[PDB]
């Protein structure tokens, strides 16, 4: 009957939950593991971010659920609406950020749960699936998600938790790489290579999660590992590294060439030497990130990883978890 969600807030789990209202749609990933072969039925509305930002998986679940163009998408404008309370939801799932309609949805007694796949992915990925396991009824279905996690993220972190800090790779991971040079610190994709046993350029070069950092004059640190993340659609015209449901491995690779065409990357060690790398950026927010643990740690130790294949853990959580298919491309070398 009752919880603490992530941002220590109490909050009462009704008994019966049917309607579920996503204040970030993204947040569908999340819900994805626990709700089966029947992902949208208790999708009563979101935010648009997950219908206009991976059109790509929406494309895959709208050719097997059509009716996920009528799901209402909650914002000011297309949305379709912003008064919520019409559409009489028994819980709500927000991301911790680092609000109104949050003090407006607690006055009604709807119950609010916060949840973080995007600040402190190492520490708040599991609690947020056990989380969302007791509030919305899915307790077994949490718990199979998080040994399928716990053990496909132990087989890397058995390997690099004793590997010695000189032997861990310098990297520089580039998120959302064309707009240079934004990153992760302590947090988001920097806990990813942590894990991962590799040596974040800016792990403390900037107090916080997230942030952005000087040009690319700063690597000349030289790092080890080259990494750039992005989302992209194909033929986009956007700037952007091109991965995700509906990327084929040549169109990943041809956007990764290009990104490591830019001047100053291509004079980097790791770009000319074959050490550069893409990574889907909805890892940065998502508790299928254990796909993204385990790319960067194979590409870091190759030799020590060469068992470990990450479609491989990919295609099980497909097999396990979701209602779809695992289809297009996630990360890709050069
Ligand atoms: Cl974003
Ligand atoms: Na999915």
């Amino acid at each position: 009957a009752t919880v603490t969600d992530m941002a220590g807030r109490t909050v009462t789990i009704p008994a019966k939950v049917e309607r579920i209202l996503l204040g970030e749609g993204r947040l569908f990933y999340a819900v994805s593991l626990l709700e089966g072969n029947k992902p949208l039925d208790r999708i009563v509305g979101w935010q648009g971010d997950f219908r206009k930002l991976d059109p790509q998986t929406y494309a895959i679940y709208k050719a097997k659920f059509p009716q996920i163009d009528q799901i209402p998408l909650i914002g000011n404008t297309s949305i379709s609406p912003e008064k919520v309370l019409t559409l009489n939801p028994d819980i709500a799932i927000f991301g911790l950020s680092g609000s109104e309609l949050v003090k407006q949805l607690e006055k009604a007694g709807v119950p609010v749960v916060f949840v973080d796949f995007r600040n402190s992915p190492l520490k708040n990925t599991l609690p947020s699936m056990r989380l969302l396991g007791k509030a919305l009824h899915r307790e077994q279905q949490a718990e199979n998600y998080i040994n399928f996690y716990q053990d496909n993220v132990d087989k890397v972190t058995d390997i690099t938790n004793k590997i010695p800090e000189d032997k861990k790779p310098s990297v520089f991971i580039e998120l959302r790489a064309g707009a240079c040079c934004g990153t992760a610190g302590k947090g988001n994709m920097g806990d990813f290579i942590d894990q991962a046993g590799g040596n974040n350029i800016a792990k403390n070069l900037l107090p916080g999660s997230l942030g952005t950092v000087n040009l690319e004059k700063v690597l000349a640190a030289k790092p080890d590992i080259y990494i750039a993340s992005g989302g992209k659609s194909p033929g986009s015209d956007a700037p952007g590294v091109v991965l995700g449901a509906q990327v084929t491995p040549e169109q990943a690779q041809a956007s990764l060439q290009k990104i490591l065409g830019r001047k100053g990357i291509n004079t980097l060690s790791a770009v000319n030497t074959g050490h550069s790398y893409a990574i889907w950026h909805n890892y940065y927010n998502s508790p299928y990130n254990v796909l993204a643990i385990q790319s960067f740690a194979k590409w870091f130790y190759p030799e020590q990883f060469a068992d470990l294949d990450p479609k491989k853990t990919m295609d099980s959580l497909y097999s396990q978890f979701l209602a779809v298919e695992p289809s297009g491309t996630y990360w890709i070398e050069a």
